[PDB]
């Protein structure tokens, strides 16, 4: 079982499993079930903006979503990483689609780690390329040639596929943290375009570290959000 | 009445104005008796680093600061900072010096603030010049030509002056927040060396953000640090 | 009589003064007549960004202005700077407009400097405020709210007013080059829209940078740009 | 055959193979006999610190090479890298010692890559770790604990061993270029500590860009560097 800690933008509610019941963000700490939740408004076919942002000191991983008329949705949950995560790990994007869909579009994925005491890692795409060759792509992602990263399944014409689940994932395993760092710091900022016209978007889009391997859980679509395996 | 909110690394305990009875960092919002303070080893002749992280998404000011033998303290304090500063505000480091004294050496000081929806000011000064035109130096507060900012008057012969106040600000005014960002952040790192032969060290030096028209307030040293022109 | 290093966007060919013979990008070291000049296809109504970069090592100011169509115009000029601006300096966007006209609409600008042996300013605009307090603003310049800098006056209904000359500064000083830094860079970018239904577009932006007092020279609408007295 | 590019810090004239006669940093476009060179003041012992700096735009591949007391050597070669490289490179550091040997110790490694019309890489390595998972070591080429990067065979008792080669490559491929951004951008920094008692030290430390399954070609010490197979 790989460690996930995930921010979600959960289009889907499966109050089922302990999602509000509404479309949400939320912060996973090793579980699908949120320790956290805020009510987002999902803006169907608009390009929305999620930061995310924690560092060491202030141990509160912190994410808002935003679109552009500026309805915004943020949640935060104190949360020491350090204990949650291995000291390296990939960071990645994930989507999921269930019996309902959305297009999963991130347009842009931007990421920093910083240890200091500096070590730091940048990466920004703000055009995806069709053989991106520093992300690690899985599941029904791809990539190029307008410049998007569809992270689940998108159909000849343009039709979001039910049943979808990828992810992508940077190439280089990122050091998150480091016991000698007086700071251990990330952000990570990605676009994403959330489209569908079925009678409920689903299911969402997650910003996610893990260990270095992690690969999509067996069966993660729809709600699991190719994070993990079960909803425990 | 300027303004100010400010980290404190605050070498010398005024028990009297609720300092706690030892020395500590601490966050200041408008008031230098801190919301929030924790103990702190200033380590004297060393140099230490102090980080201060805030953004509006979490709403928590954070700072530790250490000492390359690993010793850490960290104080956070939850606060809305659009609510306390004005939207312009400048940036600055402010030191003094009492009945004790002590060096109020920066060696390095960066900040970097950011409104996303991205505006953004970064600035470095790994070394200070002698006619520093981006700094606005106030009180004891010196640059050049060994590189470093002098916060507090020294002598002639590497001596920490009692009675000793002052400050540098970044030039330019800094967009602190700005309603329609969606993320406000800043962060500010810089490197101290507090020195002093005395009986006890004093008083501190903070690294603070305030109107962008703050000075001294008058009588500003040992305990007031530079920041307030009392202790209420 | 400031020190004027340019990169000047020139719309309107003053072929009287050395242009050449068509619109095109020029390096302008001390003197509107470029030391360098490349044909640029000014395309009106459309926006167009501008990268600046120089490095002390490679000693090569370079500039290249795109749209979004792709078609791109480049200069470089091998000056070292060291020798022809002052240590500090104030950076600089600026525009005019003559007999003909044309909006000179920045609609982002960053700039970043680096003394390595590092000292760094990295400013950010992608939006402009209306009372933007870091920026300086100069003759017929103005910012906000629609996020823009109107380097030159436009008119209530839109329109580009001819005889017109503007200019902001970064508030701040820049350090631009330090006699022991091992390397100082800097850079520039900065987004423009430029239109006009005149019978021909003029007369152009520049971004530069010059002492730290500079001012727009007295007549420097047109052809001189805000950045010279005269055509010397 | 691997495609090279590469700054070399050459401590040894192999004058035999185009080196000039002096130790020298050059560089290298596919061949270890460098476009071009400069004499290089090696201070065995001393730490120093090389930045390589390179735009799309300027087309001008820039090195120096400096120490604390502040000499320097620099290097620029005008070369469109886009006509070199591939489109995606591995970045690395490598260094080799034959008949004479030093220490190619590597206290710091900088990237930043940027591709604008924004994608973009950065990394840094102040401090490298025993297992640094984000670094390719190659040849006797090790990191950790001394928080160093020791990329030839030094000895259990500090001592700089013959015969070695080694290098670092950072993990994630980098987009070196992509043909249309506008400017292709890359700038590295790494700071180093060669120390020899030997007679002669021997033979330098590249910092080079690769395809990205660059590997050490078969007996690349002492001159080759660990870059190329031969001396063509
Ligand atoms: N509404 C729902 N809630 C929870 N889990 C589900 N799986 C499928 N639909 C669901
Ligand atoms: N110990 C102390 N506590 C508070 N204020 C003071 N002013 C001078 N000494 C002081
Ligand atoms: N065509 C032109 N060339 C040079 N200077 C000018 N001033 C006005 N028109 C001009
Ligand atoms: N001096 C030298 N010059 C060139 N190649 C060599 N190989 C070994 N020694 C050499
Ligand atoms: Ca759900
Ligand atoms: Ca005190
Ligand atoms: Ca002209
Ligand atoms: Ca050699
Ligand atoms: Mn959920
Ligand atoms: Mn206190
Ligand atoms: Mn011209
Ligand atoms: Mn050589």
């Amino acid at each position: 079982a790989d460690t996930i800690v995930a921010v979600e933008l959960d289009t889907y509610p499966n109050t089922d499993i302990g999602d509000p019941s509404y479309p949400h963000i939320g912060i996973d700490i090793k579980s699908v079930r949120s320790k956290k939740t805020a009510k987002w408004n999902m803006q169907n076919g608009k390009v929305g903006t999620a930061h995310i942002i924690y560092n060491s000191v202030g141990k509160r991983l912190s994410a808002v979503v935003s679109y552009p008329n500026g309805d915004s949705a943020t949640v935060s949950y104190d949360v020491d990483l350090d204990n949650v995560l291995p000291e390296w790990v990939r960071v990645g994007l994930s989507a999921s689609t269930g019996l309902y869909k959305e297009t999963n579009t991130i347009l842009s994925w931007s990421f920093t780690s910083k240890l200091k005491s500096t070590n730091a890692l940048h990466f920004v795409f703000n055009q995806f390329s069709k053989d991106q060759k520093d992300l690690i792509l899985q599941g029904d992602a791809t990539t190029g040639t307008d410049g998007n990263l569809e992270l689940t399944r998108v159909s000849s014409n343009g039709s979001p596929q039910g049943s979808s689940v990828g992810r992508a994932l940077f190439y280089a395993p990122v050091h998150i943290w480091e016991s000698s760092a007086v700071v251990a710091s990330f952000d990570a900022t990605f676009t994403f375009l959330i489209k569908s016209s079925d009678s409920h978007p689903a299911d969402g889009i997650a910003f996610f570290i893990s260990n270095i391997d992690s690969s999509i859980p067996s069966g993660s679509t729809g709600r699991l959000l190719g994070l993990f395996p079960d909803a425990n």
